[PDB]
């Protein structure tokens, strides 16, 4: 009664690693591993999967799959797959879905990123974090279902527009408070830059991309430890790439702009001397501090002692937006916007399976518990 | 939504293979089968353990478990394993827990029986049938926790008292209304005798031990396997193992035919010395058949008998159940058919506790699976042997 109402609660519990959808994933990784012709000479084997043919054939047509969204275009590459605006079919509803490529994961030594990943997502409960609906699984993918962002990048938005300073006010605070709610969640970012800040239907910021996520105990936005350590560090390495964002935003240059990658390394690592605001430039005495306080050696880094020493800096100070409402006032660019897949902010893009082993080598076992059904 | 609440059902399900316990037997049989220090050169497994080692530990600590029950005696012995009686330490209750070792079932090319076994006892919901509480398992054993029939066996029975028509008419009438509840469930027993034949702590019958119980086709037949002791099966049953022979519910009559002559005679009506003697005289039962003349049995009784004790073509309940209940053999002025179980039995046992054996005769180390040098999967067979009631 009392060891079954603790078995029951685990299993209920959406964070659990025994939760329905996890023990689902191990019924299907477990038929999907076994089931070749070679491992059915194995008695054992073959009568398991006689016995579970049909139930995890119906599972397959009932569970949710890449065959019931529609994909529209591709808005995204990255080094494990791409990234497609999608139409779930029967709803019709948009999404941004995020495929991960299981051989290269696996060929690659790298399959454990997409856990902390799917984590941020789903759980966070935060309007400065993208939102994760859904995911799931085929024998060759992880697919991971996020809200759609169709303002696009600040890479695209700086491009596109010389910002002014409140402009800039205004997108680095809300950085900062994405950050901070990252930070809150025991996460360092480790790969905060434009490319990775988008924008809402309403303009506003919210993090994506958290495959370089670690749970605490491009060379441009490289802070000189991350350079030095080569493989411990802290929280203040994302408020260098603040820092690095707020300069590229008032300049329209990188601080450490290099042609060579080595050029860019060495500017990072003698940045004391290196960092220099162009005569020409148009920037405040304020901005000019706030930069430098977080382009700065790690040891007397801005957040170093916590975000509320960066909100109280006189650079924040405004007539339009509060700390505690900046978010709910107006964004300085609203998307104007065609329909409900307009990629119009997004760039355009343009572009192997596991072998049939000949034993038990267990392929699918890294991805069991992957499932998340909001 | 509708997708969602279909396969949120098959979950829900105490009869489906993807009920919550069958999927928790997936997971732990996996970390079984994986967890050997060999395997764990692959990282693949080497990391899916890391990741489920505390969570499976945990599970294994809250689930039911050979550790929850003391052993109180020995009861039973079987082909692969035995019977205790079980006081459960936290409830106090006595159960009778039956074990099967894994090890032996996978040796001898034998791991699909129990299944059947597990679905009667668990989901008969029949007064006839011996109810199962609990079916859980280790790395060596499959445990089946039931009701304890404190009565013992009608081999108990007929060697402790010279069984009178009167008896004779009450137990054979309650066997046919436990076969006519199993052949309901669309299942023949194909092994009906005394021993799997046990009596409650009022002293009425349900069966136990349904080890070769087959599921019908849709024109109630079924295929070949299996048999040992040959007192009571019956000769298409002989005769359909040597070859790939077919047969149905009359093989279960069969039993009852021999049944009843043991209870009014005393000995079984194709008794020998060897069992290739046995085998023989049941095979000639047209002429082998004999009523010893010493033998107090009435006109009646032997018209039952020898209704029964025939070729199947033209046996008793052959044409259902109905035929057999009308036979006036049956008569009587102590109990009806609908009413049987419900009327005092010939023999209440007398119990002085919840642990006296007595109508169970005395009974008096075991070796495990290899450290496999890949994967082998000997916990496969067993996943969603589980059921908590
Ligand atoms: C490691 O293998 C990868 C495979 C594909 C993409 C990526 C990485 C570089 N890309 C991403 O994470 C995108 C995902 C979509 C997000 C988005 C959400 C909502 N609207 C628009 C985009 C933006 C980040 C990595
Ligand atoms: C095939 O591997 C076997 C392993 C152990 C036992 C058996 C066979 C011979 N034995 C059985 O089935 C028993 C089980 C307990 C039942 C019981 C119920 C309630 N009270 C007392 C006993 C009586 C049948 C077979
Ligand atoms: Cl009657």
């Amino acid at each position: 009664a009392s060891r079954q109402r603790k078995l029951e609660a685990l299993i209920r519990d959406p964070r659990s690693p025994i939760n329905v959808e996890s023990l689902l994933d191990g019924l299907n990784s477990l038929v999907l591993d076994l089931d070749f012709p070679a491992l059915r000479k194995n008695k054992n084997i073959d009568n398991f999967l006689n016995r579970y043919e049909k139930i995890v054939k119906k599972i397959r047509g009932l569970q949710m799959k890449a065959e019931d969204y529609d994909v529209v275009k591709v808005i995204g590459r990255g080094a494990f797959g791409e990234v497609q605006l999608v139409r779930h079919k029967a709803s019709q509803k948009v999404y941004a879905m995020k495929l991960l490529s299981k051989f290269e994961m696996i060929k690659r030594s790298d399959s454990a990123f997409f856990w902390e990943e799917r984590d941020i997502m789903a759980f966070a409960n935060s309007p400065w974090v993208v939102q994760l609906f859904y995911a799931f699984q085929d024998d060759r993918y992880l697919y991971m279902v996020m809200e759609y962002m169709p303002g696009g990048d600040l890479v695209n938005l700086m491009s596109n527009y010389d910002v002014p300073e409140k402009w800039a006010k205004f997108y680095t605070a809300e950085v900062v408070l994405a950050l901070d709610a990252i930070h809150s969640m025991g996460l360092i970012h480790r790969d905060v830059k434009p490319d990775n800040m988008l924008l809402d239907k309403h303009g506003h910021l919210k993090l994506a991309d958290f495959g370089t996520c670690m749970k605490m105990d491009t060379p441009d936005y490289i802070s000189p430890e991350v350079l030095k350590s080569q493989g411990f560090y802290g929280r203040e390495c994302d408020w260098w790439s603040v820092g690095v964002f707020l300069y590229e935003m008032l300049v329209g240059d990188t601080p450490f702009y290099a042609d060579s990658l080595v050029g860019t390394y060495s500017k990072i690592m003698d940045h004391k001397n290196s960092l220099c605001f162009p005569e020409d430039a148009e920037i405040s005495k304020h901005a000019k501090n706030l930069i430098c306080a977080f382009l700065t050696d790690r040891e007397v880094r801005l957040g170093r002692n916590g975000v509320e020493e960066i909100r109280q800096h006189p650079f924040f100070k405004n007539d339009q937006w509060h700390w505690d409402n900046i978010r709910e006032t107006a964004a300085p660019v609203v998307p104007e916007l065609s329909s409900d897949i307009d990629s119009s902010n997004f760039d355009d893009i343009e572009d192997e399976t596991f072998p049939i082993p000949k034993a038990f080598v267990g392929n699918q076992l890294p991805f069991i518990g992957f499932t998340y059904y909001r």
